[PDB]
């Protein structure tokens, strides 16, 4: 039996749905330590201690084109801390040093008795994902802690596309229209930079470069196949091995490659 296991088995419908099993509750970061703000999604009924997300915005942008995510991995058994860096003009190098700090003060407050999710977190599994600038900080910091379960950055962009060092299962969503990192020269190369890992690659037809961010038209492919991948490599989950690596036969995506994924 899988430990990390946690939920009842997943369906298209259930995964495509607003919310998962698990109840979330939310609390402002008090005192940040080493990025600018945060804010912690957790369920509170999980069944077990659940692996940790951290996401991190692009260049200019804020927590408000990520927050979605946070009750919707959170409701599934994670949990997700959203940050706003230190400068809004943080670079991708940054933004990996300080999504990797919110992981660890993610990890300080799981064995502080008076926080919200004390007890809550298994400090062993962990998780990035992060939009353009903070997608390629999500990269940068798999290449650089290996021990990360996951990765799931949304319209990356890196100084360098040669992510060639990465064996942490990375999924790469793509927005088609991006004229800020296009896919073509950015989210494609990247992707097929990565020879060590399980990797996909998943474009949304039509999409701008917000097309993964809050109030977007695809969150139940996206949130369906966020959670799977999530799932999949952080909780070794085999219920969402098809969830995880299926091309999802959908007319919103334009683009679907796999690799290393069964």
């Amino acid at each position: 039996s899988n430990p990390y296991a946690r939920g009842p088995n997943p369906t298209a419908a259930s995964l495509e749905a607003s919310a998962g099993p698990f109840t979330v509750r939310s609390f402002t970061v008090s005192r940040p330590s080493g990025y600018g703000a945060g804010t912690v999604y957790y369920p509170t009924n999980a069944g077990g201690t659940v692996g940790a997300i951290a996401i991190v915005p692009g260049y200019t942008a804020r927590q408000s084109s990520i927050k979605w995510w946070g009750p919707r991995l959170a409701s599934h058994g994670f949990v997700v801390i959203t940050i706003d860096t230190n400068s809004t003009l943080d670079q991708p190098s940054s933004r990996s040093s300080q999504q990797m700090a919110a992981l660890r003060q993610v990890a300080s407050l799981n064995g502080t008795s008076s926080s919200p999710i004390y007890g809550k977190v298994d400090t062993a599994r962990m998780g990035v994902m992060g939009w353009s600038m903070g997608g390629g900080g999500s990269l940068i910091s798999a290449a650089n802690n290996p021990s990360l379960k996951a990765a799931a950055p949304q319209a990356p962009w890196a100084s360098s596309t040669n992510f060639s060092s990465v064996t942490v299962p990375t999924l790469i969503f793509a927005c088609e229209n991006d004229s800020i990192a296009p896919v073509n020269s950015s989210a494609l190369p990247i992707y097929d930079s990565m020879s060590r890992n399980a990797k996909q690659f998943l474009e949304i037809c039509g999409g701008s470069h917000s097309c993964a961010n809050s109030g977007n038209s695809n969150q139940a492919l996206i949130g369906k196949k966020g959670v799977a991948w999530m799932k999949r490599f952080m909780d070794n989950d085999t219920r969402y091995s098809t969830f995880a690596c299926e091309n999802p036969n959908s007319t919103r995506v334009c683009d679907f490659r796999t690799a290393n994924c069964s």
